[PDB]
């Protein structure tokens, strides 16, 4: 193991990082997760470990240190300053988190792990948070499915138990904390902060018997369905914190909403999110590289 460092700097880098062992493994993850939700609404009875245990423990963690950091009176229209004593605590704690959900005989794996944990719930200088920070927490868990301590029988509960509390602490992060968006904004972007869920959503929601894309700009629609589907549970986010019509505040999903079915939805945010994602310097150069998830060329 080693501590995972930057190695996008220049144009040429991006395709050096395209071509890595680290794309490749991150990508095949992203993929296989997708898969393995394809068509299930959250309360799908999938199996529940001792890991997944300690990773929602964990973010519950979080949560509390929320709870006991209230935001803080301040000149700045911006983000709240109370967002840095919150990351401080993350940022000191990070590896004691990290193990309780390692066990003990893998615990050299643990500092590397951990700097993906700090890379994944935004920017203390910035008091900022986008899509990186998300690809850092996906990073975090396929790492943890690298060294063993997360299998294939969890693959389901990562995105439906795991990574469906992150996106609860992210959202009270970004509005407790007023948090700015990172990177594209508005009609620059897909959405505000995230991106994952509306893939992993998207696939859920593949074959379904009633719903199809226009019904998610439909708000009685998302009301009635948003606690079984991780994409309609970020769209009503979207319309909690945005007035105005849907065409106006978040267009570029106005006219997903179009797609005739929520397999094209799916295919169509997959290319998206590596041309607006992996492929974006400026939203991806922050990705670090370590020993678990490597710069070096891909093996085959």
């Amino acid at each position: 193991f080693i501590i995972p460092k930057k190695e996008i700097h220049t144009v040429p880098d991006m395709g050096k990082w395209k071509r890595s062992q680290a794309y490749a493994d991150y990508i095949g993850f992203i993929l296989t997760l997708n898969e393995g939700v394809k068509g299930k609404k959250l309360t799908f009875e999938y199996r529940v470990s001792e890991a997944i245990e300690k990773l929602l423990a964990l973010l519950n963690t979080l949560d509390r240190w929320i709870d006991e950091t209230p935001p803080v009176d301040q000149p700045s229209r911006f983000g709240n300053k109370a967002y840095r004593t919150w990351y401080a605590k993350l940022d000191e704690e990070a590896e004691n988190l990290v193990a309780t959900v390692v066990p003990t005989h893998l615990a050299a794996a643990v500092p590397e792990v951990a700097v993906y944990l700090k890379e994944s719930v935004g920017n203390s200088t910035r008091i900022d948070y986008g899509t990186g920070h998300e690809a850092a927490f996906a990073a975090f868990l396929c790492c943890l499915c690298k060294i063993g301590v997360l299998r294939v029988d969890d693959q389901i509960a990562i995105v439906f138990k795991v990574f469906n509390r992150y996106l609860e602490v992210m959202r009270k992060l970004q509005k407790t904390y007023r948090m700015e968006p990172a990177g594209s904004q508005g009609v620059w972007g897909l959405d505000d902060f995230q991106f994952l869920p509306f893939i992993w959503g998207s696939s859920q929601l593949i074959d379904h018997p009633y719903l199809e894309p226009r019904h998610f700009v439909d708000e009685k629609a998302v009301n009635e369905n948003h606690k079984d589907y991780m994409f309609l549970e970020c769209i009503l986010f979207i319309t909690e914190m945005k007035t105005g019509p849907f065409a106006e505040h978040s267009n570029q999903l106005w006219n997903i909403s179009a797609v005739p079915s929520w397999s094209k939805v799916n295919q169509g945010l997959i290319r998206m999110y590596k041309a607006e994602c992996l492929e974006k310097f400026p939203v991806i150069q922050h990705f670090k590289f370590g020993s678990l998830l490597p710069i070096h060329p891909v093996t085959s």
